């Protein structure tokens, strides 16, 4: 009798973050500790390096998730999806 929700609950509102989905593909994020808001991934808005000082997957990335169980990489910059390129 598994409910029909918090299905993969540990990604939305894990500490502060909230993501929600655009249409777009575009995941919004607000951070309510410190009171923040970033498109896509939190890519520490123009800095883009507190994401990047431990982080080999969200540099203001998406994991692409295909029904089949595959992770791909999406970039907000060229508006791209790939197996890899950013960070292995």
């Amino acid at each position: 009798g598994s409910p029909e929700f918090h299905m993969d609950a540990l990604g939305p509102l894990p500490d502060g973050w909230e993501k929600k989905i655009q249409s777009d593909n575009r995941v919004y994020f607000v951070n309510h500790k410190n009171r923040t808001t970033q498109w896509e991934d939190p890519r520490t808005q123009g800095q883009e390096v507190s994401l990047i000082n431990e982080g080999p997957l969200p540099p203001g990335w998406e994991i692409r998730y295909t029904a089949a169980g595959e992770r791909f990489f999406v970039d907000h910059n060229t508006r791209r999806t790939t197996f890899e390129d950013p960070r292995p």
